């Protein structure tokens, strides 16, 4: 299907300010290794002083922090979520099934994902690289799709209908009994890492 709407919308629902691509590779990169991520440590991977830091975190208001004031979600989180994401011997969340496609390129690492389809209960899994997607199981899966908000926060417009199907009809099923969210679509796994490539090499092409 088009998916040009759906690259847009996500690019200009992430791209509030200045900034926040630039901050958002390193701060995945930092989540990445399983712990709890300090603004003064984004600081200096970025050479930014600590409050122009803070000034891009305040308009993500999705963000995630801990009793400690420490980062700990962004797309990428340590709170549990229905997306496990584990790197290595760390396991972390994701906040949608997309955000789990999206995110080994960005950090440069391999993902261990699982999650259950959200119609059937069915345990669902696959191994996300930069490049490519391995292991799909089962081989069907699909992936639900919506239009991202601009200004509403992404990860209740959009990432709470982003989810994870045992296969295509499956999920078109499941999708019958779902009217009214704008552009709401099912895709195999495949068309869903393939947006997210598109999404990435957009993305990137935006950083410092
Ligand atoms: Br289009
Ligand atoms: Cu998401």
């Amino acid at each position: 299907m088009k998916l040009a709407p759906y690259i847009l919308e996500l690019l200009t629902s992430v791209n509030r300010t200045n900034g926040t691509a630039d901050l958002l590779v390193p701060l995945l990169r930092e989540l990445a290794k399983g712990r709890p991520v300090s603004r003064t440590t984004l600081a200096g991977i970025l050479d930014w002083p600590a409050e122009r830091v803070a000034a891009v975190l305040e308009q993500a208001t999705s963000t995630e922090y801990d009793k400690d004031g420490n980062i700990i979600g962004y797309g990428l989180t340590l709170r549990e979520t229905s997306y496990v994401f584990e790197i290595d011997d760390r396991r972390l969340y994701a906040w949608c099934a997309l955000s789990t496609l999206i995110f080994p390129a960005l950090i440069g690492r391999t993902a261990r994902v699982s999650s259950h389809c959200a119609a059937t209960g069915a345990p669902v899994s696959l191994t996300v690289s930069p490049s490519e997607i391995q292991a799909v199981e089962p081989a069907g899966m699909a992936v639900s799709l919506v239009l991202p908000q601009e200004a509403a926060d992404v990860r209740q417009s959009f990432c709470c209908h982003v989810h994870f199907f045992a296969s295509v009809p499956t999920a078109e099923d499941w999708a019958s009994k779902h009217q009214g969210l704008e552009g709401l679509a099912i895709v195999s796994v495949h068309e869903a890492f393939g947006l997210g490539q598109e999404f990435n090499r957009h993305l990137l092409q935006t950083m410092s």
